[PDB]
């Protein structure tokens, strides 16, 4: 499957792509103002994310440090990133089906859209301005706007036996984003598109 990812953002960004336990493709790129970067990510990938990376230096052998979903200071990502990170998560060719959502379960750090390039299902987005409008206890002085399990580390915000509800905090980033996963039980938002389908995300979408 093709992911053009494609940053809109007036600021360098450097992508992520990872399944947690491997890169995606290169794992990640650079990618300046108004550059697109497509990768190939194989059929049947289960668990993928793709995310932004802000504020990052990197040596000649791609080894350094991002203020926002560093991956174990690797320029090319085998690894998930550090919170705040916005996520594009997806699981490919499922039983015949594609399944694709955004997540602020783990923060927010940079605008996003992830749509089809294909036919058959909507996109999903989460672009307004979460950063600004942070709660104080979330800012993340590194950047960004922490998830509240990353601050506070408890049972009721990591939804760690399998039971929580919403929360003051995770309320705040589904009033800011319905369309994307707040908190982990949040009744879900991930679409269902043909398997084998393509995508596009793109960074800073309106901005
Ligand atoms: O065991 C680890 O240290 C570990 C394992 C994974 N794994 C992620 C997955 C797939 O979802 N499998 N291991 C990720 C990370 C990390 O991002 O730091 N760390
Ligand atoms: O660099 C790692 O391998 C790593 C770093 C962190 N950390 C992330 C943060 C910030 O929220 N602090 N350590 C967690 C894990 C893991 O759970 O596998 N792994
Ligand atoms: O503590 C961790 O989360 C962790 C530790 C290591 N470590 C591996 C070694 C061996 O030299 N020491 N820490 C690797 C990872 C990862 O790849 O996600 N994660
Ligand atoms: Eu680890």
């Amino acid at each position: 499957a093709t992911f053009e990812i494609v940053n809109r953002c007036s600021y360098t960004v450097w992508a992520a792509a990872s399944k947690g336990d491997a890169a995606l493709d290169a794992g990640g790129r650079q990618l300046n103002s108004g550059e697109s970067w497509t990768i190939n990510v194989e059929p049947g990938t289960n668990g993928g994310k793709i995310w932004a990376r802000t504020d990052c230096y990197f040596d000649d052998s791609g080894s350094g440090i991002c203020k926002t979903g560093d991956c174990g200071g690797l320029l090319r990502c085998k690894r998930f990133g550090r919170p705040p990170t916005t996520l594009a998560e997806f699981s490919l060719n499922q039983y015949g089906k594609d399944y694709i959502d955004i997540s602020n379960i783990k923060g927010f750090n940079v605008p996003m859209n992830f749509s089809p390039t294909t036919r058959g299902c909507r996109g999903v987005r989460c672009a307004a301005d979460i950063v600004g409008q942070c709660p104080a206890k979330l800012k993340a002085p590194g950047g960004g706007c922490n998830d509240a399990c990353t601050v506070f580390q408890t049972s009721e915000y990591c939804c760690t036996t399998g039971k929580c509800g919403p929360t003051e905090y995770s309320r705040f980033f589904k009033r800011l984003c319905p369309d994307a996963f707040s908190y982990v039980l949040d009744k879900p938002t991930t679409v269902t598109c043909p398997g084998s389908s393509n995508y596009r995300v793109t960074f800073c979408p309106t901005a």
